[PDB]
Order: structure tokens, then C-alpha cells, then sequence
């Protein structure tokens, strides 16, 4: 037993963990394969002693992050990222031979966050095979697929929202503010041109993995499938490589317990996100003034962050937390409405819980998947304008809590998550991708 599988997953945002949880997956099935994880030092820490505590096939390394000794933050957030994607290639590089040298093994599959275009070559002269996964939904991947093409068909008009495109099949027709940035605005920035070069190599790969399944659009699914040499839809994760991790420190379930059905409303813009002040007095003075129970995981200080006397004048109404348990929060029945930006894994993990949603994008794939969540699935809805307005709030509520709308959100949701399950049965759609993703990685 000499493979080696070599693991790169993207230190930021939701990348690492469901990269991680596949990679445990295919791990338990293959005892005899060796597994090499290669993030950040920061990122590695904090994924440790989880729901499978540890795998004995499965070994960590810390990848070098590109950041100069004493570095503090003062551009943007955005800095330390650029600065990871500056040196990454070599680094990886550098980290790979760790493992090797320790295992003694040579590199036999690259297992990939599809972000690292430089997959294939790295894959190839190591005479390794490469399998990237793409972490978001197949309407981003076929848009980044077809950056040549958009830019080609685009002019000022485009560029200036005049004039719409028609990129994806079964969509609406798009708007460039509506294309996940770095397509069509900031070709510029380091992570544009890494998705772009993505998009040109992924035919390369051996196979490409993603975080979906193929009834959730057959057309798009379909369009993706025809652009490389294997697609495999091994999605939800939420469901496919679900995490007996589970906790729930502030007692948030309890609390949903002590409520009715369907009155609950959950928020979280994602993992890193922090709506601006006036958005988010909006929102609080939004909620505390409906009279909805709600559950908050808010990022930041909220006794800083929000209206003075906000905590304590909404203590019975709702609870704020860090952080919460959302994939059990979204399955609970007493959530009636989802407040989120759209990431894909919460669309995903909204989709199992069955909750209608209320969109409010704030970057990267978010637009595209509110589109898709609201024009397309007719799931959820945004909001007026994109932005959080006492106003624009108080519609997007209403409409999906008291209106008929709300059920038929709920109806079309529902036959959504029964689609989903069936595609992850013993020998559902998913099941067989998750299969042969597990063969051409530990052959
Ligand atoms: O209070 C929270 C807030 C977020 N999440 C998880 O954070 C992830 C967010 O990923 P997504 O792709 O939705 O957005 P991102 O964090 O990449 O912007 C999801 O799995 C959420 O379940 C959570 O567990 N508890
Ligand atoms: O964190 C980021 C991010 O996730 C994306 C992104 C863009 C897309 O077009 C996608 O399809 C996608 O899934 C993610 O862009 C970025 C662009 C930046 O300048 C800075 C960032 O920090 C991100």
C-alpha cells in the first residue's frame, strides 16, 4: 500500500472544513491510502479533535501563508488573502515534500480546492493524477468556466449594466453587477485571476468534484458536465459527509424548542461578513418592532455593533450568539424564515432543513445564488435594492411569514430537499459520484 494522497484546501471562508470532511469521508473507506492536509498553521488549529477526532491515515501540515513577520491588518481584510494566493504555488511545493519525506511515499492523486488552478501542472510533474473540488454550486463554476467567452461578448454597454447576457442556461438573463465578482468588475485583484486560470484548467482534470447534486438543475448540471473529462456531483455535504459534531453552547435548540412552528426567525450572513451599521440598526430595530422571535449569530460585539439597549430590551424576544448550530437550527421546525447572504453551503443546508429564504448577497458567488435561490428555485426572495432597509426588511418578512408566497417558497423547497435525499440513497446519483470520486482517488 504505497498511494499518497496530497490534500490542498484554501485556508479562507468555507473551504477547508467540507474539503476536509470529503477527504475523511473517502479516509475511513481507504485505512491502507495515506492522507496529507495542507493549510495554514491558523486554519490546520482550528480543524482538530471534531466530530471524528482523528483519522490515523490522515496527517496535517502547515502550508507557509505569505504574510511578513509582523504583520498587522490595515488595507482590507482582503490583504492577507492576496497575500496567501502571492506565494502559494511554491508553498505548497515546499509543504508537499514534508509529507513525502516523512511518508516516504511519493505523491499518487492531488486532491484540490478547485481554486488552485495550478492543480493540473503541479499534478503532472508529479506524475500524480488531480482531482479538484469546487466547494460552491455548479451555476458559479459554468459562469467561471465561460470568463473568456463573457468578456469577449462585452462591451461598455455590459460593463455598465445597459445591457444584459445570456451566460446561463435556464437563468435569467444577467446583469454584470450580477456575476460573481472578479468575472466581468476586478479582473484585477489576485483572486480573479485565480478563478480565471481555474476556469481554463479544470478540463485538465482527472475529475472535477463538486458540492452539489444533479437533479438541483439538470440544465446547468448538464452544460457543467460537458465542459470536463468527469463531473461528479457528490453533494449536499450536509448530507453526503455530515459531522457528528454538534455544538450548542447558548442552548439554541432548547430555545427553538420552547416555540411554535414556522414563528422563528434565523439570521447569520455567513462566516465572516458584517453588515454595516445602518443595515444592521435596521435589522434590529426591524426585529425588535415585528414582534419575531428570532435567533441572531452575529459577528462581532453586538453590544458595540448594535443600538444601545438592544440586548437587553430583546432578551425574551430572541437570542444573539457568536455562533450557532445552524445545520440543526435550519432542520428545527420551529424556523420559519432563513435571513442569510446566500453562501452555498447555508443555501445547501437550507435546502435539507426545508426553511424559505430571504437573500441579502454581499459578495463573491452570492449574487448568482440569490438569483438562483429567488428567479430560478423560487426558494426565497431578496431583498429591494440588495440592501437591508427597515422598508426593504419588513416586505421580504412578510412575504415569506404571512403571505402566500411563504408556502409556496415551502412547497417548492420541500420537493427540493426530497430531491436532494434521493440523490444521496445507497444508490442515488450522488452515492455512485461519491463512489467513483473514492476509486480514481485511492487507485
Ligand atoms: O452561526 C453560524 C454561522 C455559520 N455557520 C456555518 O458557516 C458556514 C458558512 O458557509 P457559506 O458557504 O454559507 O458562507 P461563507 O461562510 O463561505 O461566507 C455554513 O456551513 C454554516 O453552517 C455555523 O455553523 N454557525
Ligand atoms: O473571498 C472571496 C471569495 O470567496 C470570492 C469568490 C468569487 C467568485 O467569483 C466565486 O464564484 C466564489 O465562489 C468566491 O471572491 C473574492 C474576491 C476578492 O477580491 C476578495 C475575496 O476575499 C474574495
Amino acid at each position: 500500500n504505497l498511494l499518497h494522497v496530497a490534500v490542498l484546501a484554501f485556508p479562507f471562508g468555507t473551504h477547508a472544513a467540507p474539503l476536509l470532511s470529503l477527504v475523511k469521508k473517502i479516509a475511513t473507506e481507504a485505512p491502507k491510502v495515506t492522507f496529507s492536509f495542507f493549510c495554514t498553521t491558523t486554519t490546520n488549529d482550528t480543524l482538530f479533535s471534531r466530530s471524528n477526532e482523528f483519522l490515523p491515515n490522515i496527517k496535517y501540515y502547515n502550508v507557509h501563508d505569505g504574510l511578513p513577520k509582523g504583520y498587522v491588518s490595515s488595507g482590507n481584510p482582503r490583504e492577507p488573502i492576496f497575500l496567501f494566493i502571492k506565494a502559494m504555488q511554491e508553498n505548497f511545493k515546499h509543504v508537499i515534500d514534508e509529507a513525502v519525506a516523512e511518508t516516504g511515499k511519493n505523491i499518487t492523486c492531488l486532491v484540490t480546492d478547485a481554486f488552485f488552478w495550478f492543480g493540473a501542472d503541479l499534478a503532472e510533474e508529479m506524475h500524480a493524477k488531480w482531482v479538484p473540488l469546487w466547494t460552491a454550486g455548479p451555476h458559479s463554476l459554468l459562469t467561471h468556466v465561460y470568463t473568456d467567452l463573457i468578456r469577449e461578448k462585452t462591451g461598455s454597454k455590459e460593463v455598465h449594466d445597459v445591457k444584459s447576457i445570456d451566460v446561463l442556461p435556464g437563468f435569467p438573463e444577467l446583469k454584470a453587477s450580477d456575476l460573481p465578482e472578479g468575472v466581468i468588475k476586478d479582473i484585477d485583484v489576485p483572486f480573479a485571476t485565480m478563478l480565471h486560470k481555474m476556469g481554463l484548467e479544470l478540463p485538465r482534470a482527472n475529475a472535477v468534484a463538486i458540492n452539489s447534486f444533479a437533479t438541483i438543475h439538470p440544465l446547468i448540471e448538464n452544460e457543467l458536465n460537458s465542459k470536463f473529462k468527469l463531473l461528479l456531483n457528490v453533494g449536499p455535504f450536509n448530507l453526503t459527509t455530515p459531522q457528528r459534531k454538534v455544538s450548542d453552547e447558548h442552548g439554541c435548540l432548547e430555545w427553538l424548542d420552547q416555540h411554535e412552528n414556522s414563528s422563528v426567525v434565523y439570521i447569520s450572513f455567513g462566516s465572516v461578513v458584517t453588515p454595516p451599521p445602518h443595515e444592521l440598526t435596521a435589522l434590529a430595530e426591524s426585529l425588535e418592532e415585528c414582534g419575531f422571535p428570532f435567533i441572531w449569530s452575529f459577528r462581532g460585539d453586538p453590544k458595540e455593533k448594535l443600538p444601545k439597549g438592544f440586548l437587553e430590551r430583546t432578551k425574551t424576544k430572541g437570542k444573539i450568539v457568536a455562533w450557532a448550530p445552524q445545520v440543526e437550527i435550519l432542520k428545527h421546525s420551529s424556523v420559519g424564515v432563513f435571513l442569510t447572504h446566500s453562501g452555498w453551503n447555508s443555501v445547501l443546508e437550507c435546502i435539507v432543513g426545508g426553511v424559505p429564504m430571504i437573500s441579502r448577497p454581499f459578495f463573491g458567488d452570492q449574487g448568482l445564488n440569490t438569483i438562483l435561490t429567488e428567479s430560478v428555485l423560487e426558494i426565497g426572495v431578496g431583498v429591494d435594492n440588495g440592501v437591508l432597509t427597515k422598508e426593504s426588511i419588513k416586505k421580504a418578512l412578510e412575504l415569506t411569514m404571512s403571505s402566500e408566497k411563504g408556502g409556496i417558497m415551502r412547497q417548492k423547497i420541500v420537493k427540493l430537499k426530497e430531491s436532494a435525499f434521493k440523490a444521496v440513497e445507497q444508490n442515488g446519483t450522488s452515492a455512485m459520484d461519491f463512489t467513483t470520486l473514492i476509486q480514481i482517488v485511492t487507485s
